[PDB]
């Protein structure tokens, strides 16, 4: 604030400090799921990490 | 001035040397005032430096 130098009127005017907030939520669950017999893992699956896991 | 030369008369207008002036004064009073209760300085005042001062 600003006031006249010399003023009889010696009032100070308070400043306000109000602090603002929000909120950061976690909510989805992305996931790939993938599921093999055993008959194709192990005759039709050759290289599990280039056939599998990369896609 | 100028006047026409070989004039009949020979008076001349005096010329005048006016000093000019202007005042700056110290007028304003430029202030941010703070109030914190015992409660807010206690409970609600974390830093004061970063929460106070600064602002």
């Amino acid at each position: 604030n600003r006031r006249d130098l010399r003023d009889p009127d010696r009032t100070v005017i308070a400043s306000e400090l109000v602090e603002h907030s929000f909120g950061v939520t976690l909510d989805k669950h992305v996931y790939a799921a993938l599921k093999f017999t055993d008959e194709q893992r192990t005759l039709d699956i050759r290289d599990y990490t280039k056939q599998v896991l990369m896609p």
